[PDB]
């Protein structure tokens, strides 16, 4: 990897490298002008030469090329390719450019949160977006702030501490490597991802429900700067989800397979060891999160509260969210 992404560097006979943008398990994003395309600037994903990722590559080859042809002016915010090629035996996405994550935003920004405003326009571009993508068969399996993009990420600064604040918070969902369609094989053992639905974790089976579940939790971290699950421990993860949205349902935990989390009829949870001690003090019943009892944030609150359902098929749909009272503020005006 680190032998083919310089600066300087020219790729396919057409790109040339500016910057690097980010870097992931995958590999890295770099920015790059298209000589054959009027010296244009586009992102360029260069994937690890390894076997899970060339494959997730491809997988995600196919599902934007099925995006881009479903939704060819973009109206619903998934990042365009343009092509892809192989580089010394990398395989190389061609993204349109966009701009910071924000993740990486919320981290230049010293773990500020957004502005309520900001989280409500983002909120709904994501919704829509993901409901797109689950009107087309797909789920999405990894939404976190890291795979949100700005399309633009300019901001204003001003004392409030020193805060910035987006000029234009329009935003792109990427990363496709493992979006996985309906009549396809699920994983029933998931790999590491930054929030677990509680049926991923329970192996209960999932699909559509697990990206709603995710864009809750996205949301409360726009909300705070910080996620509510600050751990990759799934038994810590559910005794996290246990103290701020209470008792996971008797019905799926008499239904799992994954045993090794309880003991009886309730989590084997030991509150008084070091992770006990600190999910104690880290997390708390979620709406004593709100950071005002103003109307605009129960609004928002009610609608998080509904995508953190434990069970995925009483969880609220994107198409449901989507009429959600927190989103009558985007109304039409009257
Ligand atoms: C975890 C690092 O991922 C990125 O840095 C990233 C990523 C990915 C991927 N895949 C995930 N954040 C990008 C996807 C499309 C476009 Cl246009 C850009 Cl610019 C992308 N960037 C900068």
């Amino acid at each position: 990897m680190h032998l083919i992404c310089q600066s300087g560097d020219v790729l396919s006979a057409r790109y040339e490298i500016v910057d690097t943008l980010g870097e992931g398990a995958f590999g890295k994003v770099v920015e790059c002008i298209d000589h054959k395309a009027g010296g244009r600037h586009v992102a360029v994903k260069i994937v690890k030469n390894v076997d899970r990722y060339c494959e997730a590559a491809r997988s995600e080859i196919q599902v934007l090329e099925h995006l881009n042809t479903t939704d060819p002016n973009s109206t619903f915010r998934c990042v365009q390719m343009l092509e892809w090629f192989e580089h010394h035996g990398h395989i190389c996405i061609v993204f349109e450019l966009l701009g910071l994550s924000t993740y990486d935003f919320i981290k230049e920004n010293g773990f500020l949160p957004f502005r309520l405003d900001h989280i409500r326009k983002m909120a709904y571009q994501i919704c829509k977006s993901v409901n797109f993508l689950h009107s087309n068969k797909l789920t999405h399996t990894d939404l976190k702030p890291e795979n949100i993009l700005f399309v633009q990420s300019d901001y204003t600064e001003a004392y409030n501490r020193d805060e910035r604040t987006l000029i234009n918070p329009d935003i792109k969902v990427v990363d496709f490597g493992s979006a996985t369609y309906d009549d396809e094989h699920h994983s029933t053992l998931v790999s590491t991802r930054h929030y677990r639905a509680p049926e991923v974790i329970l192996a209960l089976g999932w699909s559509q429900p697990c990206d709603v579940w995710s864009i809750g939790c996205i949301l409360i971290e726009y909300y705070l700067g910080f996620t509510v699950f600050p751990t990759h421990d799934s038994k810590e993860h559910l005794a996290m989800m246990e103290r701020i949205l209470g008792p996971l349902p008797k019905h799926m935990i008499q239904k799992t397979r994954k045993r090794k989390y309880f003991h009886h009829d309730r989590l084997d949870w030991d509150e008084h060891s070091s992770a006990g001690r600190y999910v104690s003090r880290a997390c708390k019943p979620l709406k004593e999160f709100m950071l005002s009892q103003d109307v605009e944030h129960e609004r928002l609150f009610d609608l998080i509260q509904k995508m953190l359902e434990y069970d995925p098929a009483k969880r609220i749909t994107l198409r449901e969210a989507l009429k959600h009272p927190f989103f009558d503020l985007l109304k039409k005006s009257i």
